DNA sequence: CCGACAGCGCATCAGC
DNA sequence: GCTGATGCGC
DNA sequence: GTCGG
């Protein structure tokens, strides 16, 4: 809001090169830009008065003065304008679709979803799927739908064994009012670190929620990561819920809380609790807290069976998962 | 001046 | 066939 | 593109 025309020009700039220049260095650091500013308490006067902050340098400074100065970037006005970039950049909006393919695309002529859908023969499956589903990709989850969502994924589970454990992570834990996607990791007894003691552990639950109605699509399945896509159930005419992208984790139990905490985030505070765990020598992965040496080496994982275990390892108050967000 | 900027599972292709 | 690289989305 | 070593 405040710099909004700053950041939406910083996001701009991002996405072109990330998906047309292929530079996803680039990419990052003009989020890193948009971010910093967009939490800024103050009307930007200037470029020198945004390169105080961390993330921006010489050169955002100077588009930042162009934009103070003239109301626009000429390097972006000349992006506008080429039409051939502009698509690459689009197609990169179907899932499945990156940088590379969308090059390739448009250096064969399909340059729109039009074009993409008589040429079907060209995509692969993740692709087809991501174009079938376009629009309802870009859609957010409210609240309310994830929570059903989550009750019929939590009890689903059960009915194909009483021993699983589904949590579903990421930002609907942490008491988000909306949604991008449903991320659920999975465990049982039988499967920890050491041993595969059960087959097709995670390839049963996804059969059982297809056999329900619920997993409409695949994008992805091995034996410990499935992505694909679902939807809730309609009643009678009632318009459709929009289709949903949903990933499930089978993590081994005895790596489980670590895999809850990494995956319920958030971003910046993964990072946070990190950078930090360094302090009692300890350090911090999406399955592990291991003891740091005095000679800086890793020791053997930690036992844990419950996140507030890994709390109590590098001695911080537990958390709520709504107290995450940085 | 320089390389880091996360690293992984899965699908697909490259190169034998 | 095989193995390793790359593209992709986390 | 920006940062830190
Ligand atoms: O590449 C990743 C993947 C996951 N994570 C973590 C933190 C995060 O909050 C979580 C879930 O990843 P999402 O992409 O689903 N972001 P989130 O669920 O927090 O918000 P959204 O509603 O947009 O999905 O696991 C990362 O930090 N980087
Ligand atoms: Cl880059
Ligand atoms: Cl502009
Ligand atoms: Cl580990
Ligand atoms: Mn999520
Ligand atoms: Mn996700
Ligand atoms: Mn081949
Ligand atoms: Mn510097
Ligand atoms: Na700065
Ligand atoms: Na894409």
């Amino acid at each position: 809001t405040l710099n909004g025309g700053i950041t939406d020009m910083l996001t701009e700039l991002a996405n072109f090169e990330k998906n047309v220049s292929q530079a996803i260095h680039k990419y990052n650091a003009y989020r890193k830009a948009a971010s910093v500013i967009a939490k800024y308490p103050h009307k930007i006067k200037s470029g020198a008065e945004a390169k105080k902050l961390p993330g921006v340098g010489t050169k955002i400074a100077e588009k930042i003065d162009e934009f103070l100065a003239t109301g626009k970037l000429r390097k972006l006005e000349k992006i506008r304008q080429d039409d051939t970039s502009s698509s690459i950049n689009f197609l990169t909006r179907v899932s499945g679709i990156g940088p590379s393919a969308a090059r390739k695309f448009v250096d064969e002529g399909i340059k729109t979803l039009e074009d993409l859908r008589k040429n079907e023969d060209k995509l692969n499956h993740h692709q087809r799927i991501g174009l079938k589903y376009f629009g309802d990709f870009e859609k957010r989850i409210p609240r309310e739908e994830m929570l059903q969502m989550q009750d019929i994924v939590l009890n689903e589970v059960k009915k194909v064994d009483s021993e699983y454990i589904a949590t579903v992570c990421g930002s609907f834990r942490r008491g988000a009012e909306s949604s991008g996607d449903m991320d659920v990791l999975l465990t049982h007894p039988s499967f920890t670190s050491e041993s595969t003691k059960q087959p097709k552990l995670l390839h049963q639950v996804v059969e059982q929620l297809q056999k329900v109605h619920f997993i409409t699509d695949t994008l992805s399945k091995g034996e410990t990561k499935f992505m694909g896509v679902c939807q809730l159930p309609s009643k009678n005419d009632e318009k459709e819920y929009p289709h949903r992208r949903i990933d499930i984790r089978l993590i081994p139990k005895d790596q489980y809380y670590c895999g809850v905490l990494y995956f319920t985030g958030s971003d910046i505070f993964n990072k946070n609790m990190r950078a930090h765990a360094l302090e009692k020598g300890f350090t911090i992965n999406k399955y592990t807290i291991r003891p740091l040496g005095v000679t800086g080496v890793a020791g053997e994982p930690l036992p844990v069976d419950s996140e507030k275990d890994i709390f109590d390892y590098i001695q911080w108050k537990y958390r709520e998962p709504k107290d995450r967000s940085e």
